[PDB]
């Protein structure tokens, strides 16, 4: 079948619910050698385990299951993940290869639909004040944070800097740090960085930054233990579910730029280097 349309359809049902599939776990899902998914297949599993829930952070697929002593047990339904990459082809009328993209599917089950496996697959309280540990991550980002009385958090491109409120105000560090993950998700669209403002001019209002800094602030509070603020978000909703029923596409590429926003924050703090 359609893998863009059955995806964007499971997107687009579980906004017309109330509960955007990306919001569900309030866990990154893992592949069976312990590698992270990525990009739309973190959201399409954020989902399915929240629909059947489990609790589990590992999927396999039936082969890999098998490897390793499991069984996925009888009656149990598969969740799609899929998979972009070049394969060669040739001509025809020439022998002339041809690398030719696509995108493909694969069907994993949740360790907890599986007997049988290694018993290896079946939040911090912050308080009010400033975290050690959360500064020193997003110092390291090299974003330029400043500090005003401004009751109102924002990424002011123009100046390249990250405006927070002060941290007294939030009474909850948690709430301070979730609100500079988004802003700090916004922050690597910078032309200077993911240039994500020059590449999307979004002539149809589809509000597409928006939806990519909420996926991407979903991936980046997920791996540093943070609880993500929705509420700023009510008045984007609308413009997205329009933009996914004009273009299946559109989540898949939400989903790899968001991937890429958290992924610049984390390796520039870790001095990732090639």
């Amino acid at each position: 079948f359609d893998l863009y349309q059955h995806v964007t359809d499971r997107i687009i049902a579980s906004i017309e619910a109330g509960t955007p599939a990306w919001r569900k776990p309030w866990q990154m899902p893992l592949r069976s050698n312990g590698e992270a998914y990525r990009g739309i297949n973190v959201v399409m599993l954020w989902l399915t385990a929240a629909e059947k829930g489990y609790r589990s952070a590992y999927w396999f697929t039936y082969r890999q299951a098998k490897e390793l002593g499991g069984q996925v047990r009888k009656g149990e339904k598969g969740s799609t993940v899929v998979k972009f990459g070049t394969i060669e082809r040739e001509d025809e009328q020439t022998g002339e290869e041809k690398k030719i993209p696509y995108l493909k599917g694969y069907t994993v089950f949740n360790a907890d639909q599986i007997d049988g496996l290694p018993e290896q697959y079946h939040a911090r309280d912050l308080g009010t004040a400033a975290d050690p540990e959360l500064d020193a991550f997003f110092a390291a980002t090299g974003a330029d944070i400043r500090t005003s009385s401004e009751p109102r958090a924002y990424y002011n491109p123009t100046g390249d800097y990250i405006h927070m409120p002060p941290i007294a105000t939030f009474h909850s560090a948690a709430g301070y740090y979730a609100t500079l993950a988004h802003e700090a998700t916004h922050w690597t669209g910078h032309k200077s960085r993911l240039d994500r403002f020059s590449r999307f001019s979004d002539r149809k209002s589809y509000a597409f930054e928006e939806l990519i800094a909420e996926i991407g602030n979903c991936m980046l509070c997920a791996s540093l233990g943070l609880i993500p603020d929705f509420d700023q978000s009510a008045a984007y909703v609308q413009s997205w579910l329009r933009a996914l029923k004009d273009d299946k596409r559109l989540i898949f590429k939400a989903a790899t730029e968001a991937q890429k926003a958290a992924d610049l924050l984390q390796e520039n703090a870790a001095n990732f280097q090639r």
